[PDB]
């Protein structure tokens, strides 16, 4: 299953830090593989594979998925 994520969007769980400033700069105490993406706003995006995450942060994860945008909008 295919769940990337933002370091912006880590800066909001428990086990990482609540700013992406220490997620980006702890990212590089492990260095979870990141897919860059030079596609989206326009400067090498960084991203976070979820399954690269330990398991607090995933947990908490799969938490704040709860509903995300579009696409299901049919509540399922």
């Amino acid at each position: 299953m295919e769940l990337w994520v933002s370091p912006k969007e880590l800066a909001n769980l428990p086990g990482l830090p609540k700013t992406s400033a220490g997620v980006i700069y702890v990212a590089k105490k492990q260095g979870w593989q990141n897919r860059t993406r030079a596609g989206v706003k326009g400067g090498k995006a960084i991203e976070y594979n979820a399954n690269s995450l330990p398991v607090e942060a995933k947990a908490a994860l799969l938490l704040r998925q709860g509903e995300i945008e579009t696409s299901l909008g049919y509540f399922e």
